[PDB]
């Protein structure tokens, strides 16, 4: 019932950092931003790069063939 707010919840790179087009959505920005990763930690806020982070915590747009 409903999907959940997790694009407010705040992910952790794990004690690391390096140029990765980690991904989420922010409810201040209304928009996707792009976070540094490199293979430490990793919550559920984090995607690969605007598009699926477009389609899982913003609205849902033209994309199949």
């Amino acid at each position: 019932k409903n999907r959940p707010t997790f694009c407010n919840l705040l992910p952790e790179t794990g004690r690391c950092n390096a140029l990765i087009p980690a991904f989420y959505y922010n409810s201040h920005l209304h928009k996707c931003q792009k976070f540094n990763y490199g293979g430490c930690g990793g919550n559920a806020n984090n995607f690969k790069t605007i598009d699926e982070c477009q389609r899982t915590c913003a609205a849902k747009y033209g994309r199949s063939s």
